[PDB]
C-alpha cells in the first residue's frame, strides 16, 4: 500500500499528423516480455496493440509495430492518425508471478460548449462542488440546470438556475444542494453537502431550462462523482 | 425516498431498418412542454433530439420530430437506422417547478469475444462475485485474467488462471480475491470479498495471461463496481 513498483513510460508524447511515434517502456522480471493496450477514453475498454514484444491482434493495422531490447520495449505508430490519440499502457511481469503495467503514455496529435469538472471520490457525510465552464454563446441570458444518473438507472433532475438568479432543487437534495451562476466566469456551480451513497453517479450540465427539462438543446459530457 | 411520480413511456420499442418508429410519453404539469433526450449508451452523455414539443437541434437530422398532444407528447423517427439504437428520455417539468423525466424507452433496431457482468454498487466489508462469459474459442487452452481501473487511474492487474488452473493475486487483493474457471461453460469468476473503497473502479476480463500482461491479445468491455 505505501509502496509500489511499475513499469516506466514516459507521461506524454505529441505528434504532428503522418509523423512516426515512439515510445519506449523499461522494466519488469528480467527475461519478461511486454504488451501495449490503447485506451482511447478513460471510460472505454482497452484494446491489445501489440502482444508478446512484437505481434499485432488482426484487427490492428500494420502502422502499430513494437521490439523488445533488454528490459526495454518499444511502440512504433507511423503515419500517426488523429484517431490514434489515446493513452498507451505497456504490460508485462515481474520476476515473480505477477503482472506489471506501466503509468501510461498519453499520445496528442497537434461552438456551443458545457464542460463539467470537480468530480471524483468522495466520503459519505462530506462535500463536494462541480463547476461548468460555458463557451460559444451569450451565458447570462440562459437558464442552466444539472441533471444526473446513478449507476444502471435513468436521469434525473437535481438543480436548476434562471437567469435572475432563481434557483430550484429536486426533493431528493433539498437543504443540501447549492446551485449559482457567475456570468463573468461563464460558470455554474453546484455544491452538494452531506453526500450519501444515492449521490453516486454522473452528472451533467445542460442548457435552456431551469426546472423545465424540455427546453435543454445542450448538454456536457459529464462529470462522475463516487461516494 | 419511498414516493415517485415520473412521466410514462414505454420500456422499449422494436424496429427493422428503414421503418418509422413513434414513442409516447404522458404526464407533467397541466401545461408543461417535452423534450426528448437520446443516450446510445449509459456511459456516453445524452444528446437533445427534440426540445421545445417540436424544435430539432441544429445537429439533429430531420428525420427526427416530435409533437405535443394534452399531456402527451410523441417523438417520431422516420428511417430507422442501426445507429439510431439508444434509450430516449422524454423529459419536462411537474405543475410545480420541478424537472421530470419519464424511465426511457430502448429502440432496438432488428468472432472471439469476453462478455463480463456482476458488478454494480457494493458495501463496504461486503463481497462480489464478477463472471465473464467467452465465446468464439477454445476456452480451456487459455490463459485468463482480470484488470481493474480506478477512477481517473491506469490499469492494475488483479488476479489470473492458467491452463491447469493455477490462480495467482494482486498484492492489492490477496487473502480476498478468489479467480476460478469453468471450461464446461466458459466463464471465469472473480469473487472478492471484505470490500474496501480502493476496490471501486471498472473490471476487465482478458484473454491470453494469467499473470503474464503481455500475453493479452482480447479485453471485455468491462463491469463497473462501486463500493
Ligand atoms: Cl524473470
Ligand atoms: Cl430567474
Ligand atoms: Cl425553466
Ligand atoms: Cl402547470
Ligand atoms: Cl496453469
Ligand atoms: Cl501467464
Amino acid at each position: 500500500s505505501f509502496t509500489q513498483a511499475a513499469l516506466t513510460q514516459p507521461s506524454s508524447v505529441s505528434a504532428n499528423p503522418g509523423e512516426t511515434v515512439k515510445i519506449t517502456c523499461s522494466g519488469g522480471g528480467s527475461s519478461s516480455n511486454y504488451g501495449w493496450f490503447q485506451q482511447k477514453s478513460p471510460g472505454s475498454a482497452p484494446v491489445t496493440v501489440i502482444y508478446n514484444n512484437n505481434n499485432r491482434p488482426s484487427d490492428i493495422p500494420s502502422r502499430f509495430s513494437g521490439s523488445k531490447s533488454g528490459s526495454t520495449a518499444t511502440l512504433t505508430i507511423t503515419g500517426v492518425q488523429a484517431d490514434d490519440e489515446a493513452v498507451y499502457f505497456c504490460g508485462g511481469r515481474d520476476s515473480t508471478y505477477a503482472g506489471m503495467f506501466g503509468a501510461g503514455t498519453t499520445l496528442t496529435v497537434l461552438a456551443v460548449t458545457l464542460d463539467e469538472s470537480g468530480g471524483g471520490l468522495q466520503t459519505p457525510g462530506g462535500a463536494l462542488s462541480l463547476v461548468c465552464k460555458a463557451s460559444g454563446f451569450t451565458f447570462s441570458v440562459y437558464d442552466m440546470m444539472w441533471v444526473r444518473q446513478a449507476p444502471s438507472k435513468g436521469l434525473e433532475w437535481v438543480a436548476g438556475i434562471g437567469i435572475t438568479g432563481s434557483t430550484y432543487y429536486a426533493s431528493a437534495v433539498k437543504g443540501r444542494a447549492t446551485i449559482s451562476r457567475d456570468n463573468g466566469q461563464s460558470t455554474v456551480r453546484l455544491q452538494l453537502n452531506n453526500l450519501r451513497a444515492e449521490d453516486t453517479g454522473t452528472y451533467y450540465c445542460a442548457r435552456g431550462g431551469a426546472y423545465s427539462i424540455n427546453k435543454l438543446d445542450t448538454w456536457g459530457q459529464g462529470t462522475e462523482v463516487i461516494v
